[PDB]
């Protein structure tokens, strides 16, 4: 997260950190006791055994409940940067209550509205190309960017309606490497997307791109 602040305890009760090879890698969202939603590019084709999930902690290294993966399901049509979602099944259940909760998904057929305020969270880099990786969770609030502007930035071929964009026109606030797969929520804390891709991080005129929960409910609801 670039341009962010420290998350408070209980801000994203459903957020999980995903380590790979015992080191930081991605984020995700707990959908229910045995299911995580993350980005396809976090897991697609990688050895599933390298991954561990941690829930119920602001820290990605300490506290909460951990689980290995029992299975990985990438969106059947994951193609390029498009349809960038995967469903992970956990071999250790993660009960809700106390400090853990499950995500509330955006309505089917919904698209985040340009100009509305969204919040993204994760343990990724704090600058483009950054070497340090936060141990405790960060968050940042950015406006949704109209898909037309996003297409102006990336080219019409690069942005689909399975994606949406968010960021500030002068730059400086964004998700970044190691945030992939983690949640972006609307001002009510409804899960609208997963961190997906971008040209760099926090560049003026290159918005962060997110996999759209509203557009992909059919995949999520079938395997969750």
């Amino acid at each position: 997260i670039v341009g962010g602040t420290s998350a408070s305890a209980g801000d994203f009760p459903f957020i999980v950190s995903i380590s790979r090879n015992g080191g930081p890698w991605c984020g995700g969202s707990l959908l229910n006791a045995n299911t995580v939603l993350t980005a396809a590019h976090c897991v697609s084709g990688y050895a599933q055994s390298g991954f561990q999930i941690r829930a119920g902690s602001l820290s990605r290294t300490s506290g909460g409940i951990t689980s290995s993966l029992s299975s990985v399901r990438v969106h059947p049509s994951y193609s390029g940067n498009n349809n960038d979602l995967a469903i992970l099944k956990l071999s250790t259940s993660i009960p809700s209550g106390g400090n853990i909760g499950y995500a509330r998904l955006a309505a089917s057929g919904s698209d985040p509205v340009a100009g509305s305020s969204a919040t993204v969270a994760g343990w990724g880099a704090t600058s483009e190309g950054g070497s340090s990786t936060p141990v405790n969770l960060l968050k940042v609030t950015v406006p949704i960017v109209s898909r037309a502007t996003c297409r102006a930035q990336y080219g019409t071929s690069a942005i689909t309606n399975q994606m949406f964009c968010a960021g500030v026109s002068s730059g400086g606030k964004d998700s970044c490497q190691g945030d992939s797969g983690g949640p972006i929520v609307d001002s009510s804390n409804t899960l609208i997307g997963a961190v997906s891709w971008g040209n760099g991080c926090a560049r003026p005129n290159y918005s962060g791109v997110y996999a759209s929960v509203g557009a992909l409910r059919s995949f999520i609801d079938t395997y969750a």
